[PDB]
């Protein structure tokens, strides 16, 4: 037993967070393109059997709410829980509409001690947000268990970093984890899943800009996780 | 291709900082037992064919400018690269003997872009030290620069980190139990995976004061890798 048992009766939650417009107060521009990955994140994680949720444009207070509701729902008869969040952020933050919530205020709402029901089940949080400003310019070649265990975090980009989306075909992480999950769910381990996603948006993405600033620049996603088995899809 | 390429003419430098004794500046307390890791480590890591440099109580001076060095060297025929840090810390920074060190200024010299010889080859980072103070009580049943990076951390963030004077730390006793076992087998992020199971499964914490008592541990992984890494063939 070295694997999560994935044959509960459902799969579980996927509650997609799509945060497009934010208040003029923030100063934050919309996040063009956004709607394009909701909705390919939709189709996805239905086809793996989640039962999704979309939300969207919703507030601090609004965020903190839906997750204290969906925490205290019981997850008996689902395998594991998922959490897509797209929007502005900082390190260790993401925006709602109206401003910023910690990441570990959201988290915290599913740790093993208080959601019972998701205890020994991998909880998935799939982060589309800015953790910084910096850019990366790239380089040529061309019993008892702890509370913070089976959580995995997947980043779409490094600690400090900026991430990019396009507006056409959505955020270069989202998009990449979408078509990886598509094509390797049915094969592959979770983490040589995401594994796939960091070479994918690392070799295949580069920024285009009139300004140099922001030109030719590049892009990591950062895996991590506390999970204490291998995570596989199908059974 | 899906895997690193593992069959340049070396695996590569494994540096161990072995920190026990800290100036009396510091406040800070002596890392007892922690040369039992060190040791573990070195074992494990010959195994595994890397060349092994063992430095004990550096200074943050002496820490940065053994990173500084090593990153000028020629990697070319060298797999991989492996640093493990062994020390007291705190979320983002690691312990000199004399003081602090941000972690993010010894892995910047390994940036893709700052040594080059590594570039497109997996530079993993092994942190036994604490990133916090919080326990936890457990409960009940062209290419990117910061890319081809991993961590593996002792702790979530946060969190403090385990250690038994003796029979050596919880996560360092786990990994190296762990590559003895399957470095022959299995991929890293699934030996990693199973060092999560073993600490968060076998260890918990003991004393007579509530306070410290029946504590648990998770480490952390962060995986910055672009291919699959097996340490054979």
């Amino acid at each position: 037993d070295n694997s999560y048992k994935m044959d509960y009766p459902e799969m579980g939650l996927c509650i997609i967070i799509n945060n497009k417009n934010f208040h003029k107060s923030t100063g934050m521009t919309s996040r063009s393109g956004t709607d394009v990955d909701a909705a390919n994140l939709r189709e996805t994680f239905r086809n793996l059997k989640y039962e999704v949720r979309n939300k969207n444009d919703l507030t601090r207070e609004e965020i903190v709410e839906l997750m204290r509701d969906v925490s205290k729902e019981d997850h008996s008869k689902r395998s594991s829980f998922v959490c897509v969040l797209l929007s502005h952020g900082e390190e260790g933050i993401i925006f709602g509409t109206n401003g910023p919530v910690d990441l570990k205020k959201i988290t915290n709402f599913f740790r093993g001690d208080r959601c019972r029901s998701l205890t020994g089940k991998p909880k998935l949080f799939i982060i589309q947000a800015c953790r910084g400003t910096e850019l990366d310019c790239g380089i040529e070649t061309d019993h008892k268990i702890p509370v913070d265990a089976d959580f995995l975090y997947a980043y779409s980009t490094a600690p400090g970093y900026y991430s990019w989306r396009n507006s056409k075909d959505g955020s270069w992480f989202i998009q990449s984890l979408c078509a990886m999950l598509k094509q390797y769910a049915d094969k592959l381990e979770f983490m040589h899943i995401l594994t796939r996603v960091n070479r994918k948006v690392a070799t295949e993405f580069e920024s285009f800009s009139f300004d140099a600033t922001f030109h030719a620049k590049k892009q990591i996603p950062c895996i991590v996780s506390m999970l204490t088995k291998e995570l596989y899809f199908y059974h």
